[PDB]
């Protein structure tokens, strides 16, 4: 299950459609531990951290199987929050620990990319991302992974970069991918979401949200008591 | 309810002044291929109820709300005898841990843990097995004692228990449990720390079985017709 | 392989030796977070629980790999919350949900059992407790777990109630063996640690509740014997 | 004897008024038999210098002292960006634990996690806590020391899972192990990702070491 075109990336083809969160649908913040400091911010919860940690083991069970046999290179993206990918880790190494542990399996490669924007020598002066050097993924099975999907910008300019050192295949696993007007898709997805900014879990804001441990949108309290 | 520790014998069972459980709305549910759910329970799971993460968020939330209502005080916890998977297992869990590091705290006995059967359970002293109480309840005279229970449904087993403990003279009777059913029955027992208010339906995975088919779903269901139609 | 002779219960023959603790061999409790109120009653550790935890994770592995691909069933001998039992059994389940072919085995069963025959207590709703009848067991593959295993009376006695329905196969799982004087003593097949003759308290072990809060094992004190 | 935040910060790097770290004496091993590990690290183990079950333990009682010394003040943790993140991780997750369940008895701003490469302005009048995988010759932590004290922040103190017992220098506040002169991998260390998923640390076996160097 390993192999795909390379011309697939960022269509989301043939993959297991995320969690769907219909528009303005939520939790009640009052069933829910959360810091006191944040209280005066969030009345309601979007995503229980329960709820988070059973969508990312069920992730990680779709990926253990689609790359089972081969050599995997899982490349974390330095943007925002390292939240989404410790946890979608951490559950890999537990399912590597047993799933096929009687074998020549090479376990997975984790690896640390960091992106810088850069204004391209042309007529519109449009944006674009510059990386590390990413040559070590020369004919690799390449999984990038990413906090949440808004535009779908980062991910676009940073795989045309990989895709210059020929990989032998190229996926993206993301939390959260947003409904919006604002076309690049995951292959193994989290939830999908209404158009709106959230916090908490793997996001924040401002560090105001640093010890919330469930995802929540941003209130017009939050904006305002910070601004 | 909750907050205040001392409560009177005479509010054990209507839940007066609790903080209400989350609310599940009838016919509502998820759709089970977005959880892990066992190949062999497969055939009879269509859809989740509770999913096992959000259920043990709520049990967080409830060990705090206890351990808020019993601060400074030394508590007994009466956990009726279930198995390993057993909702006062994970509830247990929460309250150690905070226990553990409540460090300004450390002068409170930490709580007692004590198990009950409904029927007689005869034993040997000495004989270093679980020390199990059914016909002999006279230890929690004058102690802050909180029942533990997997769901309730109508209730009837905490509401005989409930009259043998008054007997002895408790300072405080209270209820915690995962699941409490919606009934039109008047005047029907209530618990006082509640994970969920649900439709009046029977369910398995988590705590939850029946017959033996879901010993290892991790999430919560309603039992389905094909799953009663297997027996 | 699950195959086993019924006449090799407890003499924990083939089995893959318990992690050795040689005698008068301790950590510092200061090194380790232990409750206020039992500081007074210990000085030193015998085993931390995260070495506890590294050894069950070892075990639950060691019984699956005896176990693959059959249909086991294990017997708790009743314990509460902080038993040996619970733990063995979260990691039974992580390995069981992850093995590889989840599709393809029949997942382990759990049963909760009196040592003696006494009058059953149960009733409709409430935990199946066997006691007085074990018929449940024939032909099948049975692993009973324990706390410790000292004189071995305790496991030899219910051994012999459980031979009188036969079984396919019995073993016995336990954390701890003590190194005791006797021979031909009976002793377990998946065991955590030997460890010398001495009184433990911590973990699923406790002395009148005193040690109820205390996550790491211990030899039980003078201090905390001349209290009660 | 104390846990308080104050301190001066000519103390920084003497392990002054610390608690001493679990001490490992010299020659001292388990037996790799008796716990899990990955079959294609077993031909380059010869035995176990610490389970990981142990070092999870003393990271748990390390996050304790910590959470008593910064109690009630703001704090700001410093991951220094050298090695693994494995052992900042583990102690952050026990520290915000401690956090979640401690005193909802207001104030005290939640801890801060900074990331540091090797500007700092942010840290000026701040209580610092800067964690590192291990200490071996101590000149990282000297001379990024030197730099952060130019900012002028409240207190400096050092987190490490490690300290070894070099040649006759730099000491950290809050240790987890003490151990003889040698090189570790595994658990939160590595050597060229050959121990990646080992959860338990051990001596780097010369035959591991000549397949690289
Ligand atoms: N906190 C937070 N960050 C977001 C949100 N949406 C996008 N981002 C940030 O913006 C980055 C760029 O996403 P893009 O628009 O390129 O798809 C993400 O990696 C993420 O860090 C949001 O709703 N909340
Ligand atoms: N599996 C399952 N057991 C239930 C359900 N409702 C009640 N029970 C069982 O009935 C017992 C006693 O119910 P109660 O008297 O507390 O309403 C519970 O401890 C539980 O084992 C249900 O919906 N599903
Ligand atoms: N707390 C504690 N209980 C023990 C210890 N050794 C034996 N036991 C208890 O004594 C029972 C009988 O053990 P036996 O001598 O029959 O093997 C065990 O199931 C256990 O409950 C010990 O060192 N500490
Ligand atoms: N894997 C590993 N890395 C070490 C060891 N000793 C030092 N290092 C690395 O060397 C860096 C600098 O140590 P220093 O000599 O500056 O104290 C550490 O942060 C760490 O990444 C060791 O025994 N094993």
């Amino acid at each position: 299950m390993a192999s795909k075109p390379i011309e697939d990336y960022g269509k989301g083809k043939g993959r297991i459609e995320p969690m769907y969160i219909p528009d303005n649908t939520f939790y009640n913040a009052d069933d829910f531990l959360v810091p006191p400091h944040c209280k005066p911010y969030i009345d309601k919860i979007l995503l229980p951290g329960g709820l988070v940690k059973d969508r990312v083991e069920k992730l990680a069970y779709d990926i253990h199987r689609t790359y089972f046999g081969e050599e995997l290179h899982i490349i974390c993206i330095l943007k925002g929050s390292r939240g989404f990918f410790n946890l979608l880790i951490d559950y890999l190494a537990t399912i590597q620990k047993y799933s096929g542990r009687e074998s020549s399996v090479p376990p997975f490669f984790e690896h640390y990319v960091r992106l810088k924007s850069y204004q391209n020598d042309n007529s519109t002066g449009q944006l674009t991302v510059l990386s590390d050097d990413l040559s070590i993924f020369r004919d690799k099975h390449v999984l990038i992974v990413e906090d949440i999907v808004d535009t779908g910008f980062t991910l676009t300019e940073f795989g045309e970069r990989l895709k210059a050192v020929g990989p032998k295949s190229m996926r993206i696993a993301t939390l959260v991918e947003k409904r919006t007007d604002r076309s690049l898709k995951g292959d193994f997805v989290g939830f999908s979401i209404e158009d709106v900014w959230i916090v908490g879990c793997c996001y924040d804001f401002n560090e105001m949200f640093r010890d919330f441990d469930h995802v929540a949108v941003l209130s017009d309290a939050a904006r305002k008591k910070f601004e």
